[PDB]
């Protein structure tokens, strides 16, 4: 899984 | 898993 | 399981 | 399990 | 298990 | 797992 | 287990 | 595991 | 186990 | 494991 929170 | 929090 | 809380 | 709390 | 608390 | 917190 | 508290 | 806290 | 408290 | 706290 990939998580990106800007 | 990859986590990136900006 | 993956948990991310911003 | 992975836990990330920002 | 991995724990990261910011 | 990879964790990056900016 | 890995623990990181910032 | 890799941890980076900026 | 690895523990890091900042 | 690798830990870097800036």
């Amino acid at each position: 899984a990939n998580f990106l929170v800007h």
